């Protein structure tokens, strides 16, 4: 049988290259779809029955029959389709002039953006998400009467992601000169040149690059444009932000949503829900105007609607693991705010991707693309939460739902769940789970709702017994009184994430799933009792709990809220990579050998500040004023963040040094009087002070963002005298 | 037998694969097409098994022995054909200038829409059927006097599906300059602003756009003509009614279709016949001349006489189901007024295609393509029934009946019936009832004939015997005394529907078929006891009888004429989707609950406004004057129709306010004076009165149309009063 597996493990290889190979171009023959889908599944089945073979060697008949049918499989595969195997291995935009809505005061603003500035040749370059109307604001502007007084000559160059430098040089050339055919032999190094001297011979010069893609074709096309000293400009239109290093090109608003579909259609409640639902983008309503024209004009056929290859463009450029980690974010419901961490995690439990180095590099390349927008982002700069814009949310479930088969949300019959590799369900949970449904094929169950849902007991081992073969369970919305006998059988398990209201302890069998990588407790339980073998998982990474976990007596990241009674020598010694703790286990009771630890979290006297981390760079102590100079001491320390009545006292005075302080955050203290001067924070930048001010902090450099909410109207007063004295002040 | 279902699955999806990859060229192929005809009844053959397995499993041997040699059969055509299998995966029209017929007054009509208007870039659109004549008409306008005389510059650009904008734009440049060797490196965006320079230096232009496709070919090619606030003008020529968004150019008349005829074959009964049988299509009219001129001119040659490319634009370019949906309409015979629902049932019933919503949306896309004529439209402004021209007939049929198999008229042999997929037969319906037709792959069985036949008894099991796998059968214009047991035995049935004049009840044993979609029952009995499992029926959605049906004590959409005993309060909540619902049962014996309703017929004092839904928006009163300020507080109702008797009473006061009504229709009444102000009907647009008028309709901004039929001569003053006071007035 092992060499059964090896042999598996090579056709598995074979066809998750050619898989590979043929992402690299979109086809359109229905039989080359067909057999990818067929592929595809032959994939997952070699997949399944590997881990499978593995885990039973782990701890075989059937196992034996299913790798033989499916290396049977594997070779009528190739016998059938050896041929189609084989074979499977420039319209500049047109965009509107008369009617456009919302871009007025936009325009404005970038106008005078390009009217001002130095004498030096400089770039305003707008960034946006994909068919936001770049093109349209660059031809407002470009077309502006302001733009034609001042500009003498402009220019508007097509940029695309294919693209010629000479047929681009030439087509600039024409402008000026009809006589072209004196540059047939000249290289594209002269051709920059006698550009240069046609824009120098004038005024300043405008020009728009239109969809720029890489920094590259930017550094190429630029060598034909001169720095004469003279105000020329330079617009750039482009989707990813690495392009424009800028201008973030606005969403219009429901009113003028719905005035451009009015406009499109009409040269109505219906019509007001329709442009709601487009979420300000003007490509969204262009189509969606397109789709109605062709409709009669009655109220029942608007209320039966309650594009794909511009999105297609920013999709394509995307690796192979890119591309599966960007679908991966359909799965999260319309308008849901993703966490980073769990996407993170979750990311890394899939297979797509240190580890958590490169998942954070992924979210931000797919960020910079405009793919995901930004929402929360910490107090560090890092980036908290996000979400899919909804025409993305909508291609990526439509790609993974149709094309990939990344994942199906919920109902399918026996037939049709046998052939799901991911269950996503957010809506009537339990009717689903109530109809005993049984993937054998299912490695992944998603549940992202933000209501707390109560699992019958009946009903608890349905989902350990209908899918076998879970690698990733995240029912954290789902509430389990109990662990049933199937839970313990999920050894394929690495992402698990549940809820729960009475579980104060976790039993040692679940020590028996060694493949976790994440196990997320979230119980309302005061104090918790984890009996497994933490220790004896070497492939546990992060443990994340809301209550004072008490673990028993190195690839471990995370442990978030432990008891002090296990934070012994011992305990911390089989865990030297640790970069993240906390203790919610009454901190009076209560490091020094983790070198690697940056995150430190205390939740209820300070001893000598010889004791704590060298390392450290974030603290944040909760319910736990002079004590602060032993945080001065800490010379690595950047972000301090104090909430929950962290810090009490009534007078503060600033003594300790704090030379790498970059954010301070208070929350919910009585403090009163607080003096300090410009040397105790010499590298301060961020201040937030929530439900909680001496002028020493305008005398530093680094200060530039200071947060206030609801206090005192005094604490206004001196936010606002501080800010008379860019600096960022907001005060609720 | 299963996993042979499974491999017989896959087989037939990967045929249905090539069949759809196939049909997006046509080929000239012989040997080609022979074997996509292979495949195609391959196919059907392993649906038919494959369906039976699904029945026997469902409730053998012959069912194992089928697969087996289906199996065997493709097999055998995957290793025979291989290479057949993966080889098989600009002339702008003349048009007649000299004898043009029947166009003086329409191009009298299109000269004076572009001779008048406002001082702006208009454009003329003349939207028609293939065939029709617009090119003909914008020739004929393009090379008028008046046009050339008002109209400087005049410029003919053919358009089509395949078009190169820089070869447009240089033809067009080619007409104001012979030195074009000048743009062979500008851009097609410099070419069009060379050529707006052009047209800008005269003074008005008319600009001919002939077969333009698609809108976005015309916004391309639009960037080229400027506005410069002169009364320039742009005839287009579309198939598309899309593209206009108009002048629908008009048929041929009888007279002057025979005029053309003779014309063209002489530069007769007979000849006046042939030019009766064109429908007015000047293309038909020319190909039957180009065909009369080849043959003698002798009465005998001219009676046997009693084009195909152009057609086929049309219907490329349609998707591969809306092919199908569009070659179904040729089953109903010739000049026959397809009735919309009956259509859209059919569609979905036959796997062509809520479902509803997506048929009525593919019968919209092909009427606005031109390739369907609307006839009757629902007052509220959906389609009621239509039609298909001649030619589009003739095509479908010969395309339907000879390339795809789709269906074929009906005698064949019964070697030829073993062959045949569905059945379409309206004349001599008995003739061939009585040779005991058998055919083992006829899946539907389709009768449209207006003239009732009655079914002979001991004819009356042949059907249902000789086409066991039946899964349509439209015998409405038949009727059955009796159903035999052999009707119970067809388990495939999806659509039925049967016309009687006897059946007083349904059979128990209906209940059995549970694949039924569409359950319709013509009976003229006056009232009907269904006793089959309606709700046992888990895919039915709709039932129509035009008798009192009396129900048995969630796909379900439609329960037209009910008897109010089976308006129960467990009856509806059986049927939380119904759309829509109809009462024939003496509604002196009485639907809250349903939330989703929007149809309401009472077929024969009105309760308090609070009892009938609130989501209702169509509701028609038969047989059953104050009591209308009932139907006022209906806040939702956009359609009130009152037929035979609705509303009886000789003084009405108009008292409730009708904020949603657009569609007010009485007929039968004998209503003698009503009074109203345009407050009590603010949304008022369609008014109807057949065999039954205060002046304050005039008032309502959205009074457009109103109707009228026979009635005193002092309905008719008021009338023509109200219309002196575009409006839409008829009256017979
Ligand atoms: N403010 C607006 N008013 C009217 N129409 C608009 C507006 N903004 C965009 N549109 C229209 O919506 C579509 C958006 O395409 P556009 O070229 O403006 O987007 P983009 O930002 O350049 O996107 P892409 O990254 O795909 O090039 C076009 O058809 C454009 O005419
Ligand atoms: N009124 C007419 N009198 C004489 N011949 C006509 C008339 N109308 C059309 N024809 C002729 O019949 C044929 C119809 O083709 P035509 O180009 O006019 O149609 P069309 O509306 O442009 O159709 P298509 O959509 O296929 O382009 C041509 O041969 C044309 O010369």
């Amino acid at each position: 049988v092992k060499d059964s597996a090896e042999s598996l493990l090579q056709d598995l290889n074979d066809f998750n290259a050619f898989l590979k190979q043929t992402a690299k171009s979109r086809t359109e023959n229905d039989v080359h779809k067909e057999l990818v889908k067929k592929i595809k599944t032959v994939v997952n089945s070699a997949e399944d029955a590997i881990d499978k073979f593995v885990i039973e060697a782990k701890l075989v008949y059937d196992v034996a029959g299913e790798i033989k049918t499916i290396r049977d499989k594997v070779k009528e595969i190739r016998l059938n389709n050896a041929l189609d195997l084989q074979a499977l291995q420039r319209k500049p935009p047109v965009v509107e002039e008369d009617d456009v809505v919302g871009f007025e005061e936009e325009a404005d603003k970038v106008i005078n953006r390009l009217l001002g500035g130095s004498s030096g040749l400089e770039v305003v370059p707008v960034v946006g998400m994909p068919g936001l109307g770049k093109t349209t604001l660059a031809n407002k502007i470009y077309k502006h009467p302001d733009i034609g007084y001042q500009f003498f000559t402009r220019i508007w160059v097509y940029v695309s992601q294919s693209y010629r430098r000479r047929e681009l040089f030439l087509n600039i050339i024409s402008k000026f000169t009809r006589n072209t055919k004196q540059y047939h032999d000249m290289c594209e190094e002269d051709l920059a040149d006698e550009i240069e001297d046609f824009l120098g011979k004038g005024g300043k010069y405008l020009i728009v690059l239109d969809d720029v893609w890489s920094p590259d074709a930017w550094e190429r096309i630029r060598i034909a444009f001169p720095n004469n000293n003279k105000s020329n400009r330079i617009l750039l239109t482009t989707r990813d932000s690495k392009v424009a290093k800028p201008h973030d090109l606005k969403f219009l608003t429901e009113d003028e949503s719905w005035i451009l579909l009015e406009k499109k259609v009409f040269h109505e409640l219906s019509g007001k829900s329709i442009a709601k639902k487009c979420n300000g983008l003007p490509l969204a309503i262009v189509v969606i105007a397109g789709a109605l024209i062709g409709k009669g004009k009655t109220s029942r056929e608007w209320k039966q609607v309650d594009c794909n290859k511009l999105v297609q463009l920013s999709y394509d450029r995307l690796s192979y693991d890119l591309k599966a980690c960007f679908l991966y974010c359909g799965a999260f419901p319309g308008g849901f705010e993703i966490p980073a961490w769990k996407l993170i995690r979750l990311w890394i439990a899939e297979g797509f991707i240190s580890l958590e180095c490169k998942a954070e590099d992924n979210l931000n390349d797919l960020i910079n693309r405009n793919l995901v927008m930004v929402m929360q982002r910490t107090s560090d700069g890092q980036i908290k939460t996000c979400r899919l814009h909804d025409m993305l949310h909508e291609f990526c479930r439509q790609e993974a739902m149709k094309e990939e088969n990344l994942f199906q949300e919920i109902f399918p019959g026996k037939r049709e769940l046998a052939t799901y590799r991911r269950l996503c369900i957010h809506s009537s949970v339990l009717e689903f789970i109530s109809t005993k449904p049984s993937g054998e094929h299912v490695r992944s169950f998603l549940s992202f709702s933000l209501k707390k849902i109560e699992m019958p007991s009946v009903d608890i081992p349905t989902i350990p017994k209908g899918f076998p073969l879970l690698r990733v369970f995240d029912v954290e919305s789902i509430n389990f009184s109990r662990f049933s006998k199937e839970f313990f059988q999920l050894y394929h398990l690495r992402y698990i994430a549940f809820s729960s209201d009475t579980i104060k302890i976790i039993p040692k069998h679940i020590g028996e799933l060694w493949n976790i990588q994440t196990l997320i407790i979230n119980t309302q339980q005061r104090s918790l009792d984890i009996q497994a073998n933490i220790w004896n998982m070497e492939r546990l990474r992060h443990l994340h709990t809301n209550s004072s976990a008490k673990l028993p007596v190195q690839s471990l990241q995370t442990l978030s809220t432990i008891a002090p009674e296990s934070c012994t020598e011992e305990v911390f010694a089989r865990t030297p990579n640790l970069k993240k703790l906390g203790i919610r286990g009454k901190i009076a009771v209560l490091v020094k050998k983790l070198e690697s630890l940056e995150n430190l979290k205390l939740i209820n006297r300070l001893p000598p500040s010889y004791i704590f981390p060298t390392k450290l760079r974030k603290l944040s102590l909760v319910d736990t004023w002079n004590d602060m100079s032993i945080l001065g001491q800490m010379e690595h320390l950047e972000v301090l963040k104090l909430k929950e009545n962290g810090f009490m006292g009534e007078c503060w005075e600033s003594v300790g040094g704090f030379c790498s302080l970059l954010v301070l955050w208070i929350e919910r203290t009585d403090l009163v009087s607080w003096k300090a001067s410009a040397d105790h924070f010499p590298r301060l930048k961020h201040l937030v002070l929530i439900c909680c001010i001496p002028i020493g902090l305008a005398d530093i450099r680094s200060f530039q963002v200071m947060e206030l909410q609801n206090s005192t109207k005094t604490a206004a007063i001196s936010a606002r005298g501080i800010r008379d004295k860019g600096f960022k002040l907001s005060i609720f």
